[PDB]
């Protein structure tokens, strides 16, 4: 899987209250954050089935 799928999740500054997925690797599974609106990293995925696939091989 790509490293990046290892961080955190990041919201960013901005204020909007949006469920993004990322990929919790100590769980071995994608999970919801709440994404901010701006400055997404990597690990931030509209698509739970995009996070799955891209992260959890």
């Amino acid at each position: 899987r790509p490293d990046f799928c290892l961080e955190p999740p990041y919201t960013g500054p901005c204020k909007a209250r949006i469920i993004r997925y990322f990929y919790n690797a100590k769980a071995g599974l994608c999970q919801t954050f709440v994404y901010g609106g701006c400055r997404a990293k990597r690990n931030n995925f509209k698509s739970a089935e995009d996070c799955m696939r891209t992260c959890g091989g």
